[PDB]
């Protein structure tokens, strides 16, 4: 197609004519109208995609991830393009996705949602996670600003498989062997916040974050302590004034409360999974076991490769070129 060129976010964006009305939304992404499909779309121009091995692999990962994900509650690739006509001139990558029009913070505006609205919202998050997790992909930094939401409150998860208020405690402690339920922790934090209008653990800093979590969920149990090898870390922990798991309750729906108690567990092996959460009574209104799909297997064999820049770049080119838009 025919491209045109335009100054946006401090650079020259060169895009096909189909895409019009480009205007910045954030850290880079523009909102636009795809005149060809009649959809509002987000167009993301990658910064310095092939600068280094690390940038190149990250560019490739993003494209691979977005190509793979085909689910209503997960952002997916509507188009990818480049101004370049060949490999050698290939230096820019643009990704095009649905434009939802707001993130979850924009929907909450520090206000309590009704229990029914929380249901619908959390349901969709979990439905997206089941899918993501079924491909052995973990978000790791799930939060309201990564959840894109339209007027109808249909929700899509952004930026999976790559501010500490939604983070699993083990990630903050650089545990290194993360299980999928790190995202579940995040889910409970978001859920509590939808229901109260207030951040569940608004830590002032790293150590304060861990403190607020400890105070609510209580000090680590015996089984959990068994799984920590450092004597000094156990020493610290068990020398603290010992601390009960406070009552989560304290007019919320008791089913919400129960679900939250099963998400917000220090021990990640004991947290409820996305699929178990979707079957929890809290979601009786929305749960449909025959429309909570899994993903096709995802070829992640690239993650373990150490390749040269030119190969990362060529692999990316090849994916731009093979790209087939959805229905
Ligand atoms: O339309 C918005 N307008 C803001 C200005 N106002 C105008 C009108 O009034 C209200 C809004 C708006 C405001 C906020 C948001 C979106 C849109 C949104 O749809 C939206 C859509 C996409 C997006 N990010 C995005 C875009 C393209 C991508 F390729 C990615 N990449 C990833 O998600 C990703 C996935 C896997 C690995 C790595 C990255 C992410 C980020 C947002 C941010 C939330
Ligand atoms: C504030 C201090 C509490 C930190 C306790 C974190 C417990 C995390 O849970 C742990 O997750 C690891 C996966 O990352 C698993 O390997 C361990 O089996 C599991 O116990
Ligand atoms: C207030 C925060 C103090 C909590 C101390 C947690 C330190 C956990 O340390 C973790 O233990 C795991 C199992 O032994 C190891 O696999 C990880 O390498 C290590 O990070």
């Amino acid at each position: 197609p025919t491209f045109y060129r335009q100054e946006l976010n401090k650079t020259i964006w060169e895009v096909p004519e189909r895409y019009q009305n480009l205007s910045p939304v954030g850290s880079s992404v523009c909102a636009a109208f795809d005149t060809k499909t009649g959809l509002r779309v987000a167009v993301k121009k990658l910064s310095r995609p092939f600068q280094s091995i690390i940038h190149a692999k990250r560019t490739y990962r993003e494209l691979r991830l977005l190509k793979h994900m085909k689910h209503e509650n997960v952002i997916g690739l509507l188009d990818v393009f480049t101004p370049a006509r060949s490999l050698e001139e290939f230096n820019d990558v643009y990704l095009v996705t649905h434009l939802m029009g707001a993130d979850l913070n924009n929907i909450v505006k520090c206000q309590k949602l009704t229990d029914d609205h929380v249901q619908f919202l959390i349901y969709q998050i979990l439905r997206g996670l089941k899918y993501i997790h079924s491909a052995d992909i973990i978000h790791r930094d799930l939060k309201p600003s990564n959840l894109a939401v339209n007027e109808d409150c249909e929700l899509k998860i952004l930026d999976f498989g790559l501010t500490r208020w939604y983070r699993a405690p083990e990630i903050m402690l650089n545990w290194m062997h993360y299980n999928q339920t790190v995202d579940i922790w995040s889910v409970g934090c978001i859920m509590a916040e939808l229901l109260t209008g207030r951040t569940l653990f608004p830590g002032t800093d790293h150590i304060d974050q861990l403190k607020l979590i400890l105070r609510l969920v209580g000090t680590p149990g015996a089984e959990l302590l068994k799984k920590i090898s450092s004597e000094s870390a156990r020493n610290y922990i068990q020398s603290l004034t010992q601390m009960p798991k406070m009552n989560f309750a304290n007019g919320a729906n008791p089913l919400a409360v129960d679900l939250l108690e099963k998400m917000l567990v220090l021990d990640s092996d004991k947290r409820i999974t996305a699929a178990q959460a979707l079957a929890h009574a809290y979601f009786a209104q929305y749960h449909d076991p025959d429309d909570e799909p899994v993903a096709d297997p995802y070829d992640q064999s690239f993650e373990s490769r150490d390749l040269l820049i030119d190969e990362w770049k060529s692999l990316t080119y090849d994916e731009v070129i093979s790209f087939v838009p959805p229905p």
